[PDB]
């Protein structure tokens, strides 16, 4: 895998463990306003909604 991102992404807390979001951001498509880092991405929360990965602020 590739090195990935590794910035803070300001003012996004992940709503699975009230975290920053550093890396890559996952953001739900169908939720108004659900995002998780990419720790709790790996541990397969919020499954059933598709996300959109942001690796940059
Ligand atoms: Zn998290
Ligand atoms: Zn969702």
């Amino acid at each position: 895998r590739e090195l990935g991102s590794n910035m803070v992404h300001p003012n996004v807390i992940c709503d699975g463990c009230n975290g920053p979001v550093v890396g890559t951001r996952y953001k739900c498509s169908v939720c108004p306003d659900y995002d998780l880092c990419s720790v709790c991405e790996g541990k397969g929360l919020h499954r059933g909604h598709t996300k959109l990965a942001f690796p940059s602020p």
